[PDB]
């Protein structure tokens, strides 16, 4: 698997990382019967695109941001699902891996740089600092979408309680769910709770769980 070693040779904390969301996702997969084993394999290339700058994405970092205006950065990290999907197409990888790559952040706004761009423009728009998507079209690809995003939010907190764990990931499915991002796929909200309660239990274990005979 000459691509899963590109990702661990160039962008060993990306690598780390999209292992992480793999258990986490394929857990929720699990969970409600949808394809785990696609979730699971999808998760290792879902962040391939970060192989073209690693040091721009904070898990592989020093911060080179800090030379660059807000839509320089907003260039460099929009671009990682779209040159993800490129590479994956490029390699010849099967669709629902490529598709992966590119909606596993569906349209959701890149926060940071977008609050950092409105500092000196009140009028900046959202639309120029929102992935170009298309959003989730698949239960799996909705499941992955949160499951990245609860590692990466639980990851940098400071003291990460069970209630700690479970404020993260109901803040992360209000955001998800009022933003629209789950509106062109077929999850159910019943299947919503299933996963927040997966990944509660989950992170639960891997946080917290003694590690006994
Ligand atoms: N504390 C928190 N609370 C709630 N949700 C959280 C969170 N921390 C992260 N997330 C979510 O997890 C996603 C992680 O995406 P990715 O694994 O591509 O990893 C990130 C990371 O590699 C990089 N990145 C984001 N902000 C950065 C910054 N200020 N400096 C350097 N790299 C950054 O860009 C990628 C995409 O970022 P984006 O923000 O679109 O997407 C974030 C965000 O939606
Ligand atoms: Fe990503
Ligand atoms: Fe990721």
């Amino acid at each position: 698997h000459p691509l899963l070693k590109k990702i661990l040779m160039k962008a060993p904390g990306t690598y780390h990382h999209s292992m992480m969301v793999a258990n986490l996702a394929e857990a929720c997969a699990d969970k409600i019967g949808a394809n785990s084993l696609l979730v699971r394999v999808g998760c290792f290339y879902h962040d391939i695109g970060k192989t073209l700058r690693p040091p721009y994405f904070v898990e592989n970092q020093i911060n080179p941001h800090d030379r660059l205006t807000p839509e320089q950065s907003r260039d460099i990290i929009l671009s990682h699902t779209k040159d993800g999907a490129e590479i994956l197409k490029e390699n010849h990888m099967p669709q629902p891996i490529i598709d992966i790559a590119l909606q596993h952040h569906g349209t959701t706004l890149l926060k940071y740089f977008y609050f950092k761009a409105k500092e000196t423009n009140p009028d900046v728009k959202e639309a120029d600092y929102r992935y170009s998507g298309p959003k989730p079209q698949t239960k799996e690809i909705a499941i992955i979408n949160i499951s990245d995003s609860v590692e990466a939010a639980v990851r940098s907190s400071t003291e990460p309680t069970m209630a700690k764990i479970t404020e993260i990931i109901d803040g992360i499915i209000k955001d998800r769910f009022l933003d629209g991002q789950f509106t062109e796929c077929d999850i159910t909200i019943q299947e919503i709770k299933i996963i927040r309660d997966t990944l509660i239990a989950t992170l639960n274990g891997i946080y917290h769980q003694r590690i006994q005979y």
